[PDB]
């Protein structure tokens, strides 16, 4: 739920470690 990832997943993958893709940004939990 912590977008502390800095990625943004727009294709629909986060390549920042245990980072979710919670489209369009990442969020870890």
């Amino acid at each position: 739920g912590l977008p502390t990832c800095g990625e943004t997943c727009t294709l629909g993958t986060c390549y920042v470690p245990d980072c979710s893709c919670s489209w369009p940004i990442c969020m870890k939990n």
